[PDB]
């Protein structure tokens, strides 16, 4: 079983825990319980590779993580602004510009959007990483988000 150490980062309340619990448990957490630091391990098959995912759900690990899910909420402009701070801190710690990352715009089921998809696409394009729009509430593209991050790490290891 190939291991992938994934770390979910982003401002408070953007749905990091909700996305992680949807992946692990197939259950939407409606209550907002602020996270300290939670670890999960899940065995999955991704593109035919049997994988062990080690997911660290952080509070709103930069050394141990191999790939980072950088989450903002599409109805929280400040959380989108704060992404740069998360990425720059990761880059500093890993002393690298190619660390595997996926940009996640969560809560896409909410109509009170203030981060336009074009803004998010331009940021992702700049960093050289994928962009996935999710909803933990409806479980839209939750697996896609985490599996895309796995694939980024896989491609990184193979150059
Ligand atoms: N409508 C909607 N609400 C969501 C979605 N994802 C999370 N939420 C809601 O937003 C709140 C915060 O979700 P939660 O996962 O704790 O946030 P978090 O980033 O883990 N926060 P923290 O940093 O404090 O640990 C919860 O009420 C949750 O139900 C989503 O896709 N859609
Ligand atoms: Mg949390
Ligand atoms: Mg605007």
């Amino acid at each position: 079983m190939t291991e992938y150490k994934l770390v979910v980062v982003g401002a408070g309340g953007v749905g990091k825990s909700a996305l992680t619990i949807q992946l692990i448990q197939n259950h939407f957490v409606d209550e907002y319980d602020p996270t300290i630091e939670d670890s999960y391990r899940k065995q999955v098959v991704i593109d035919g590779e049997t994988c062990l995912l080690d997911i660290l759900d952080t509070a709103g690990y930069m050394r141990t993580g191999e790939g980072f899910l950088c989450v903002f909420a599409i109805n929280n402009t400040k959380s989108f602004e704060d992404i740069h701070h998360y990425r720059e801190q990761i880059k500093r710690v890993k002393d690298s510009e190619d660390v595997p990352m996926v940009l996640v715009g969560n809560k896409c089921d909410l109509p009170s959007r203030t981060v336009d998809t074009k803004q998010a696409q331009d940021l992702a394009r700049s960093y050289g990483i994928p962009f996935i729009e999710t909803s933990a509430k409806t479980r839209q593209r939750v697996e896609d988000a985490f599996y895309t991050l796995v694939r980024e790490i896989r491609q990184y290891r193979l150059k």
